[PDB]
Parts: C-alpha cells; structure tokens; sequence
C-alpha cells in the first residue's frame, strides 16, 4: 500500500499511512505494518500546536526520540504527517515497535515475583543510566510509561515531558504518586535524581502491589511521603523559598522515619536496601542510576553522546515540521 487513510478509533480521528493497518487503541494505537506483518505502535500527538507548552513538548519528544539509541528506550521506526504543507501542518504521528503492554496493565492482571521484578527494574535503570549520561531528564517514569513484552524485555516510553537537564526547569512535572518531594520543596531546581525517585516508587509498587505514596493533591503527596521518610528538620522548612511548600510543611506534624522493611511485607533484604537508597529524601545522597545498577541487588545481572539543542507558536510549528521531514527510518 501507499498514500494515507483515515479511521474512527475511539472518539478521535486518525489519518495514518495506508501501509499501517488494522488500528487498535491501547492516544496510541497498535497497528500492523502491512509491508512486513510486524505489530507496531502509533502515537498521535494530540493537537501539538494548540499552545506553546504543547508545541515545546511535542518538539522535545520528537527530538529526543530521534536522538536516543538504547535497548531499553523506545525508538522511532517512522514519523509522519498527513499534511502536505507547513501552512496547514496541524499534527504528526510517531511510530514505534509494539512492545506488548505497559507495566501498569501488566501489574493489574498478575503479581510479579522476585526474578521478574529484578529483571524489570534492572532494565529501567540501564535505560535511565543512558538517558541521564546523555544529559536528558525524563520527568515521568511511572508504570504506564514502561513497556514490557512477552519475553519480559522493557523499554522506557513517553518522552512527552522529557528535556535536556539544566539548572532551572519547569515546576509542575512528574505524575503525582511518582513525584519526588523536591519537585515541590525545591520548586524548579530538582535534578535527574527525580527519575530515581519515580523508579523507587515503581519498584516498591511492583513488590507490594499497592501504590506507595497515594496522595490526594500535590501538597498532600508530601504528607504521604513524609509519613514514610520522616519529615525534614524544622529549621530547614523555616528557610524554604517556596511559600506554599513552607506553609504546608509548617502545619504538618513532626513525623519520624520508618524502617522500610516494615512496609515491604514480602520483599527481599537487598531490595529493601536499594529502595532505601533510592527513596532518600535528600536528593543529593539519593543513589544514581549508575550507582543503582552497581548495587548487590542486581548481582546476578551485572559511553554516550550528550544531546544538544537551540519562540512563537509558528516558530515551534516550523522547527518541528523540519524535524519531522528530516527523519530517516
Ligand atoms: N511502543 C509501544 N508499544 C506498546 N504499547 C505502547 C508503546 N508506546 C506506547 N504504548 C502504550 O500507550 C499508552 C500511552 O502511551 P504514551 O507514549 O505514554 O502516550 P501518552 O498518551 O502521552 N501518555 P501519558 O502522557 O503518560 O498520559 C501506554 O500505556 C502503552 O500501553
Ligand atoms: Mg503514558
Ligand atoms: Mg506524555
């Protein structure tokens, strides 16, 4: 086949290539490359040029995906747009290999198990070490953004909130239950370690089966975390730059740090130790992906090019359109 075609998926309308066949939702769709017979994943960027925040993310997602190359990080097979000219170029689609299902769904159906949980987390971390060594920050590691196939292979998904690590980044980032405390206590100045926090909540969730810190709102999330990691010293919270965070932590009781083994019922000793090292409140003492991998937990399993880069709604739209057409499979 050749050309394009349109279809009613859920509530949305897609205009994929004629070759990509039999679409199925999972917004992302699972199609089949008519040319080979291999299942594929097609992601439609939802109105990417509806704002500057949306455009910026769309371009960042395309760009990082086009750059990164790792066995544990999703890759592009094709990227296209059914818009023939820059003038009416409203959207574009990303094509990645179908990876089975996401960790979130996988956990809802079945309980994992020691060997499995280890293998999966090892992979999250190699993928992370790569993304980080490359100077990139993910900002959204959660079960739903981690794909796992039949052979238990994993690939980190969704770079929609990712970017190149810098000193002062955008504040409201990471999905709440996987959001590290400093995203709020240290508004706009968190680091790549936030992704280690997310990996800890994720690893913790795989073991227990329950969400580790299920908070009602961003501030309440702090309380949920604190109930486990204890609260920081009172003199520290006094000097907090963020008013919102300072007031909240002030009214909050004075909680003590609980032993992790007391929470993780049937978890292993080394697993508890690693988690303890990943979920430390102090971003600095918090283990890195490299260090994480080096841990005795990953015993039975034990260089990169930094990403580089350089606006109006039409500037993002144009800069993006260029990166779409310059794609080589
Ligand atoms: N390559 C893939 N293979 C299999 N499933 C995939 C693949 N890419 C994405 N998915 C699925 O699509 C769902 C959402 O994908 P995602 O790339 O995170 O888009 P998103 O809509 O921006 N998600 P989010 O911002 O977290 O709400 C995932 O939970 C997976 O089921
Ligand atoms: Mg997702
Ligand atoms: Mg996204």
């Amino acid at each position: 086949r050749s050309g394009f075609y349109r279809q009613e998926v859920t509530k949305t309308a897609w205009e994929v290539r004629a070759v990509y066949r039999d679409l199925q939702p999972v917004a992302v769709c699972s199609a089949v490359d008519g040319r080979t017979g291999a299942k594929v994943a097609i992601k439609k960027l939802y109105r990417p040029f509806q704002s500057e925040l949306f455009a910026k993310r769309a371009y960042r997602e395309l760009r990082l995906l086009k750059h990164m190359r790792h066995e544990n990080v999703i890759g592009l097979l094709d990227v296209f747009t059914p818009d023939e000219t820059l003038d009416d170029f409203t959207d574009f689609y990303l094509v990645m290999p179908f990876m089975g299902t996401d960790l979130g769904k996988l956990m809802k159906h079945e309980k994992l198990g020691e060997d499995r949980i280890q293998f999966l987390v090892y992979q999250m971390l190699k993928g992370l070490r790569y993304i980080h060594a490359a100077g990139i920050i993910h900002r959204d590691l959660k079960p739903g953004n981690l794909a796992v196939n039949e052979d238990c292979e994993l690939k980190i998904l969704d770079f929609g909130l990712a970017r190149q690590a810098d000193s002062e980044m955008t504040g409201y980032v990471v999905t709440r239950w996987y959001r590290a405390p400093e995203v709020i206590l240290n508004w706009m100045r968190y680091t790549q370690t936030v992704d280690i926090w997310s990996v800890g909540c994720i690893m913790a969730e795989m073991i227990t089966g329950k969400t580790l810190f299920k908070g009602s709102d961003h501030l309440d999330q702090l309380k949920e975390i604190m109930k486990v990691t204890g609260t920081p010293p009172a003199e520290f919270v006094q000097r907090l730059q963020s008013d919102e965070a300072k007031n909240y932590m002030k009214g909050l009781p004075e909680l003590e740090k609980k032993d992790f083994a007391s929470i993780l019922t049937n978890a292993s000793p080394l697993a508890v130790n690693l988690l303890e090292k990943m979920l430390v409140l102090d971003a600095e003492q918090r283990v890195t992906a490299g260090e994480a991998l080096a841990h005795p937990y990953f015993e039975s399993l034990h260089q990169v090019q930094k990403y580089d880069d350089s606006r109006t709604l039409d500037e993002w739209k144009r800069v993006t359109y260029k990166e779409v057409l310059s794609f080589k499979p």
